[PDB]
């Protein structure tokens, strides 16, 4: 039985019995490499009063399945459309959030806009290179941009 | 300049501005391998109203640095201790809250106790097979469950 604290415009904070649950609309994330280069975003996250490596990603929005959502991000966020397949998914933190993050591969990218949405930064950056800047310290990763490299690793060599 | 909605347990509620913001204290999890099975967990988690694959997790106390912290929740979720060595460090979903979890890897694991917080299922499992499973339909994963097979797959073959 959910009692409802705050219901705002991308979470609902609320209590279930003695546990706090924060609901949270699923999110898609897109892995692409190309020439070696996986591409990565970074924008100012107030949550965390930093920018983050993370991978092109967004909330699926009303009347959008997860592979619409994935193929919007991509456009809206770095200018590309490409070839999508769906990977995997997982829960962000379920200890408090039901947010569930769905993780798509992208092929063949091409640009159909002159990126656009101008508070993201497009950062093309081999994963190796991604991976040893954070283990140096300089650049903190979200989960997406964890797994992007994670996955790279495992299967994309 | 955040405002409090709520204060609790585990987690914040603030505004800042137009963000939702969600504080929440910062987490440790363990990727442990044995003799080709990683150690997984699962517990109920009302967030999500399932049991997800996860690795052993919890939140850092006072006082606690996060290794000290993955020392503990190794022991108390599963039983074991262990070498533990620092991998890196991801937030789980920056665009709404600060949770920053730091993932370690154990070796030469030992039994210290008889598992022992009772609420957790101790589920050792080939990574090759959690991720069969989960493209099967027939398991869910958490941040830090997919980021241990991942891991696995990319440096411990
Ligand atoms: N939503 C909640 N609200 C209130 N108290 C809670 C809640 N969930 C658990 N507790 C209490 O808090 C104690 C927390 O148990 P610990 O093992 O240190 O943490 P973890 O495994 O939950 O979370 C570890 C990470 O894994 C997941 O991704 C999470 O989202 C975190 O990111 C519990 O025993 C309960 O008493
Ligand atoms: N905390 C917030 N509160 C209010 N509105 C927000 C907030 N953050 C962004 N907006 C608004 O909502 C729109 C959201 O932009 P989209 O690209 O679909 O999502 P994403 O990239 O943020 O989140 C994708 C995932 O990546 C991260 O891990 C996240 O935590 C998610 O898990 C924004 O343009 C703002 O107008
Ligand atoms: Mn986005
Ligand atoms: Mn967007
Ligand atoms: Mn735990
Ligand atoms: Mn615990």
């Amino acid at each position: 039985e959910r009692t409802y604290l705050y219901r705002g415009r991308i979470l609902n904070l609320a209590l279930e019995g003695r546990y706090e649950i924060v609901e949270h609309k699923p999110a898609v994330a897109v892995i692409a490499l190309r020439e070696g280069r996986m591409l990565f975003v970074r924008q100012m996250r107030p949550a965390v009063g930093l920018a983050p490596l993370e991978i092109p990603a967004g909330l699926i929005e009303p009347g959008e399945d997860p592979l619409e959502a994935a193929r919007r991000e991509l456009a809206e966020e770095t200018g590309l459309s490409g070839d999508l397949t769906y990977l995997f998914s997982y829960f962000v933190s379920p200890g408090f959030t039901d947010e569930k993050t769905h993780v798509f591969l992208a092929e063949n990218l091409k640009e159909v806009e002159a990126d656009e949405d101008e508070a993201i930064e497009v950062v093309w950056m081999r994963p190796e290179e991604a991976l040893e800047r954070h283990q140096r310290g300089e650049v903190e990763f979200s989960a997406t941009g964890l797994v992007g490299v994670l996955y790279y690793h495992a299967f994309l060599r």
